[PDB]
C-alpha cells in the first residue's frame, strides 16, 4: 500500500480537481504521458447528493447516495474509458475514496442525487447500496448531538458525524465489504489506488479490514502481487491524541504540516526563513518519507468547512506558490502531489477571503471541458496549474533525479538558499529583497544547461536562462529578487 506503482521514473501524481472523464483521457494523452506525470487523482466517482438550487458546490462530491459510477464528471463508461486509456499511457488513476460516511443527516432541505438512486437521510436509508440505520454509528458516538463536538477528542472524532454525515459503523464486516465491493471494482477497472477521505475519523483497524480484502491490482496492466496504493488523510497538526503515526500500518498518511510549514516559511511568517528548510522532512518531526504524501495546497478551496493550516495563492501569491511547489517537487522527501484547479471569485472579508459557495465549471449542472489555449495554458475557467512551464518542469526535474541523494546544500543564513540532488539535479531559490549572483557548488558535471524554470531545452538550445557548470562542478547563478520565478534550476537532461 505504500509503492504509487507508477511507471519507474515518473515521480508525481496530479490532482485533477472535478475534471470530467473525458477531459482527464484526452490529457493523459496528449500531456501527462509525454511529460512523464506518474498519476491522476481523481474527485469521488461514486454518485452523491444533489442540492436543488443549481448551486453546484464542490463539496456535493464528499457526500455519497451510493456507489454507482454516476456523477458530473461522468459515467462508468465513460470511467473505464479515461482509466483504460491513462493507463494504456502509463498514466496511472487513484481514487478518492469518500467511505467514512454516507450524505449529511439532514440535506433533506431540497435535495436529488447524481444518478436518481432514492436515499432517505433521516431513516438512514440509502437502498441503492443498502444500507439501512443498523449500518451507522449512531448508537455508538456518545455525544448529546451525535455529531463531534470536540474535533480532538478521538473517540468522538472517529464515530460521531463529521459536520452531520451520516457515520458509516465501520465496525461491522457486513459495511466493510461493501465498501470493499465497491473499491475492489475500482482496482479490477484499473484503478492504481486511493486516497481515503477523512481517515482521520476512522479508526486504523477498521481501515485495515477494509484493506486486507482489496484486490491485487489488475494484472494486464501492473505485475501480479501489486497492491493499491493508499493515502490517508488524516490532518495531525501536534498535540493532539490521535497522531499520524496510528495509520502507517495501512498506507502513506498526508502530511498537512507540509503545505502548512512550506507556505508559513516562504512567506516568511514569524521571521521564519527559507535557510531553515535545511533539514526539512524528518528533522522537523514530519511523518516519515515513505509514509508521506506531500503537497503544497495544504487547504485548497479554503471554504468554512476546514480545520486546519491554510494558504491559498494568487498573484503575487502565484510567484510564491511556484517557488514552493518548485521547492518540494526538487526535494526528495515524500511522494509529491500537485493540484489543479479551477478559477473562482473570492470575497474579500472575515479578515482573508470569503466568497465561499464555489463549485467546478458547469454546463447545466455537468463539468464544463477542459479547453487548450494556443500557449497550452486552458480555458474554460480551468487553471492547469500543471501546465504551467515552472511547474511542469520540475515534475520532470523530479523524475529525472529520481533516486538520487539530497546534497551540497547552501544557505544565506537568510532566504537564498540551493541544493543538489547528486549528479543530476540542481536548484537554488532567492525569496530575500535584494539579488543572489554567486558561485556555488553542485555535483553537476561540466555543461550548458538550461534553466527550466525560465526556459525550455528545445531542439539543443535553450530558451530562458543558461548555467555554464565548470569542470570541478561549480556554477555561477544569478538571480534578480524582482524575477517573476525567483529561482533557477538545472538538471542532467536539461544539459546541452
Ligand atoms: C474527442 C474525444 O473523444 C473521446 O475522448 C472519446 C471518449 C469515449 C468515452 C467513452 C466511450 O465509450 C467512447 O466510445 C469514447
Ligand atoms: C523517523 C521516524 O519518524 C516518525 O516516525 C515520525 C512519526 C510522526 C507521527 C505523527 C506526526 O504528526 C508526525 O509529524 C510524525
Ligand atoms: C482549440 C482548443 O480546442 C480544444 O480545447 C478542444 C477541447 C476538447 C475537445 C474534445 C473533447 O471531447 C473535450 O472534452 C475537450
Ligand atoms: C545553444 O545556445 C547556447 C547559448 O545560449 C550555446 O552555449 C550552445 O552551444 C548552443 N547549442 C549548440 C548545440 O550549439
Ligand atoms: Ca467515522
Ligand atoms: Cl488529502
Amino acid at each position: 500500500q505504500y509503492s504509487p506503482n507508477t511507471q519507474q521514473g515518473r515521480t508525481s501524481i496530479v490532482h485533477l480537481f472535478e475534471w470530467r472523464w473525458v477531459d482527464i483521457a484526452l490529457e493523459c494523452e496528449r500531456y501527462l504521458a509525454p511529460k512523464g506525470f506518474g498519476g491522476v487523482q481523481v474527485s469521488p466517482p461514486n454518485e452523491n447528493v444533489a442540492i436543488y438550487n443549481p448551486f453546484r458546490p464542490w463539496w456535493e462530491r464528499y457526500q455519497p447516495v451510493s456507489y454507482k459510477l454516476c456523477t458530473r464528471s461522468g459515467n462508468e463508461d465513460e470511467f473505464r474509458n479515461m482509466v483504460t486509456r491513462c493507463n494504456n499511457v502509463g498514466v496511472r488513476i487513484y481514487v478518492d475514496a469518500v467511505i467514512n460516511h454516507m450524505c449529511g443527516n439532514a440535506v433533506s432541505a431540497g435535495t436529488s442525487s447524481t444518478c436518481g438512486s432514492y436515499f432517505n437521510p433521516g431513516s438512514r436509508d440509502f437502498p441503492a447500496v443498502p444500507y439501512s440505520g443498523w449500518d451507522f454509528n449512531d448508537g455508538k458516538c456518545k455525544t448529546g448531538s451525535g455529531d463531534i463536538e470536540n474535533y480532538n477528542d478521538a473517540t468522538q472524532v472517529r464515530d460521531c458525524r463529521l459536520t452531520g454525515l451520516l457515520d458509516l459503523a465501520l465496525e461491522k464486516d457486513y459495511v466493510r465489504s461493501k465498501i470493499a465491493e465497491y473499491m475492489n471494482h475500482l482496482i479490477d477497472i484499473g484503478v492504481a489506488g486511493f486516497r481515503l477521505d477523512a481517515s482521520k475519523h476512522m479508526w486504523p483497524g477498521d481501515i485495515k479490514a477494509i484493506l486486507d480484502k482489496l484486490h491485487n491490482l489488475n494484472s494486464n496492466w501492473f505485475p501480479a502481487g501489486s497492491k493499491p496504493f493508499i493515502y490517508q488523510e488524516v490532518i495531525d497538526l501536534g498535540g493532539e491524541p490521535i497522531k499520524s503515526s496510528d495509520y502507517f500500518g495501512n498506507g502513506r498518511v498526508t502530511e498537512f504540516k507540509y503545505g502548512a510549514k512550506l507556505g508559513t516559511v516562504i512567506r516568511k511568517w514569524n521571521g521564519e526563513k527559507m535557510s531553515y528548510l535545511k533539514n526539512w522532512g524528518e528533522g522537523w518531526g514530519f511523518v516519515p518519507s515513505d509514509r508521506a504524501l506531500v503537497f503544497v495546497d495544504n487547504h485548497d478551496n479554503q471554504r468554512g468547512h476546514g480545520a486546519g493550516g491554510a494558504s491559498i495563492l494568487t498573484f503575487w501569491d502565484a510567484r510564491l506558490y511556484k517557488m514552493a511547489v518548485g521547492f518540494m517537487l526538487a526535494h526528495p522527501y515524500g511522494f509529491t502531489r500537485v493540484m489543479s484547479s479551477y478559477r473562482w471569485p473570492r470575497q474579500f472579508q472575515n479578515g482573508n477571503d470569503v466568497n465561499d459557495w464555489v463549485g467546478p465549471p458547469n454546463n447545466n449542472g455537468v463539468i464544463k471541458e477542459v479547453t487548450i489555449n494556443p500557449d497550452t495554458t486552458c480555458g474554460n475557467d480551468w487553471v492547469c496549474e500543471h501546465r504551467w512551464r515552472q511547474i511542469r518542469n520540475m515534475v520532470i526535474f523530479r523524475n529525472v533525479v529520481d533516486g538520487q541523494p539530497f546534497t551540497n546544500w547552501y544557505d544565506n543564513g537568510s532566504n537564498q538558499v540551493a541544493f543538489g540532488r547528486g549528479n543530476r539535479g540542481f536548484i537554488v531559490f532567492n525569496n530575500d529583497d535584494w539579488s543572489f549572483s554567486l558561485t556555488l557548488q553542485t555535483g553537476l558535471p561540466a555543461g550548458t544547461y538550461c534553466d527550466v524554470i525560465s526556459g525550455d531545452k528545445i531542439n539543443g538550445n535553450c530558451t530562458g536562462i543558461k548555467i555554464y557548470v565548470s569542470d570541478d562542478g561549480k556554477a555561477h547563478f544569478s538571480i534578480s529578487n524582482s524575477a517573476e520565478d525567483p529561482f533557477i534550476a538545472i538538471h542532467a537532461e536539461s544539459k546541452l
